[PDB]
């Protein structure tokens, strides 16, 4: 079933949400950028209602809790996309297909690594885009250049894999994901530099 | 939500399972392979019993049953792969991060084929070293498909002025389809593995 605090989409399975300044969601999220982007100006924060993306995300986590025997396999982190892509990942989320510690997708643990404009690429008007994701990072290593899935937990049992890799396994400041529902976009931030 | 012929694994999620000759199950999957490959000879067929992905699968059937208009969204589909990657197969099912450049490109995704014959050649069901060929027989969410091209790293949208509603995949010949090309995980279930020599 579909989170609490979400609203009523009329039957539908896919709605963008503005949020209303000053309520306590848009404070959680306004905070968690303003931590290391109090300089930016936020434009609006949108949270995705996804229903498919939200059920396939769900079923990969009940597996991740049930394989790693325990729930703390996921974290909130950011990624800075260009205006072209907002549309894809808000209907069908993040895809390796679209690369130091690997060939999957790239999230931060700080917002102001994900307001890089070579990541948040300011539109015509100077207008960038960031998610706010839930990332089922779970167990992690080390990445290299080159990996198409994460490597696994021991050579002679090739096919048990670390869920994510991190840039840097005792303080991560990136996670890279190799698989289609290991993500999920919560909020999108519409904001100038 | 484990379907109810599956043996039963203790509470172990994963297993394959050996399938006898004169089963109804084992005698169609060796009849649509002998079909086209009437020349080969089948040593085993083992039905693939993987939980998480069967979970995961029948979730994208159930978003695809709902999201097109009551369509046929289903199609069982050859695939030939080399020993080396059976047990990720098993495990893990289709990988696009790594599939082969087919010899006649319509995308860079995962690539089933409607007859055996296809799959039964060396390029895709390479021997090992003892001579033995693997081809998975697949349900694959084919949906709604058109032609696809060597580009396509996703399929393409049905509307260009709306870029985000795709086809479901690609086909090399949307009258007499003979591939299918899939760029998502879980939109495949290799459902069993026939191993055959010549
Ligand atoms: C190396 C690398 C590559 C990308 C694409 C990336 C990061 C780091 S952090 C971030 N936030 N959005 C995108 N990204």
């Amino acid at each position: 079933n579909l989170p609490e605090h979400w609203t009523d989409m009329n039957h539908q399975l896919f709605c963008m949400v503005q949020l209303e300044p000053g309520q306590s969601e848009y404070n959680t999220i306004k905070d968690k950028f303003t931590r290391t982007c109090s300089s930016y100006a936020i434009e609006k924060i949108e949270r995705i209602q996804n229903a498919f993306l939200w059920q396939s995300y769900q079923v990969k986590k009940r597996q991740m809790d049930i394989k790693n025997d325990h729930k703390n396999n996921e974290r909130l982190l950011f990624h800075g996309t260009d205006a072209d892509s907002v549309p894809y990942v808000n209907q069908h989320g993040f895809n390796r297909s679209c690369v130091s510690y690997g060939k999957g997708t790239y999230f931060a643990v700080d917002a102001s690594y994900s307001a890089k404009d070579t990541y948040s690429k300011p539109d015509s008007n100077g207008r960038k885009h960031m998610y706010v994701v839930r990332v089922l990072t779970g167990v992690f290593t080390k990445g290299r250049a080159g990996l198409v899935t994460p490597p696994p937990k021991n050579p002679h049992n090739p096919t048990d894999l670390f869920d994510s890799v991190t840039n840097n396994t005792r303080s991560p400041k990136l996670f890279v994901v190799f698989f289609d529902n290991q993500a999920y976009p919560e909020y999108l931030i519409t904001f100038t530099a």
